[PDB]
């Protein structure tokens, strides 16, 4: 009963033409397995997206050190990286390893990806060895928070694609890889993201659930979201998109990713 796939492919590049740039997709359905892609192997700048699975890896950590989300982490006398809008106000009082992960995840906020990196899961190279751990081969992350946002077209730094990402967003959110208590606290932290009201958000009739990780690189009009969608009665579905143009200077659509992912989202007749 779903729409055949060159329909949707088909709906995809006339938005690309209409874009400007480059439109790459896959989406899951988790319940009959089917899954759909558009450029799904290209890839794409991750921009602050990459934040969404350092959560992931921070709980994976806890799950073998107990006690760990806990813990308090002070920060006094840091600079702190632009676009930090909770660790900017918690100097005072530090953050928990919870709050720092939440923080990362639902404001973006870079300060507290940075620490994370730094202090738990080993710099840009072990966000990469975490997501290899979990069978991810396509994801690389290279720089830290700040400096992986320059999205140069033909630059693998810093990227992956949207199978990996929509691949990885599954298994960690009903996948083995993390125990109930984490998939469950990952999947609220996804849920009460605050940076996503344009994107997957605003494709989806009201009363779906959504949890999502956006990210806006500020350059080559680079932006992108994944997300799982809770549609009513029906089992989720991992949806990520990711677009990119070729000048330096043109400005990111959100319009266009939540066109995209009404697109697929309506291919599976759900
Ligand atoms: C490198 C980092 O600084 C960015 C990562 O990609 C931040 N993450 C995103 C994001 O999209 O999640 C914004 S865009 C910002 C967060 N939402 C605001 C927004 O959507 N507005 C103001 C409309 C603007 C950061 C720069």
């Amino acid at each position: 009963a779903s729409q055949p796939p060159q329909v949707t492919v088909d709906k995809l590049k006339r938005l690309e033409n209409d874009f400007g740039g480059r439109i790459g997709v896959y989406a899951i359905d988790t319940g009959s397995n089917k899954t759909f892609g558009y450029r799904a192997n290209e890839r794409f700048p991750l921009c602050s997206s990459f934040k969404g699975f350092l959560a992931a890896a921070v709980l994976s950590k806890s799950q073998q050190q107990e006690g760990l989300l806990n813990q308090r982490i002070r920060y006094d006398n840091r600079v702190m990286e632009p676009h930090s809008p909770v660790t900017e106000k918690q100097i005072t009082t530090g953050m928990t390893v919870a709050e720092l992960s939440a923080a990362t995840l639902q404001y973006s906020d870079n300060g507290a990806a940075n620490l994370l990196l730094e202090k738990l899961i080993g710099g840009p190279e072990g966000m990469t060895s975490f997501m290899r751990s979990i069978g991810d081969n396509v994801f690389r992350l290279d720089r830290w928070a700040l400096e992986l946002n320059s999205a140069i077209p033909g630059d693998d730094r810093d990227t992956s694609t949207p199978k990996a990402v929509a691949e990885s967003m599954q298994k960690l959110a009903f996948g083995n890889v993390l125990g109930l208590t984490e998939r469950h606290q990952l999947m609220d932290w996804f849920k009460g993201n605050t940076t996503g009201g344009a994107r997957i958000r605003a494709s989806v009739p009201a009363n779906w659930v959504v949890g999502d990780k956006t990210g806006t690189c500020g350059v080559y009009g680079t932006a992108n979201d994944y997300a799982v969608i809770w549609p009513v009665a029906h089992a989720p579905i991992v949806l990520a998109v990711y677009t990119s143009k070729p000048d330096r200077n043109s400005k990111h659509s959100d319009a266009v990713i939540a066109d995209a992912s009404r697109i697929v989202l309506e291919s599976f007749n759900i």
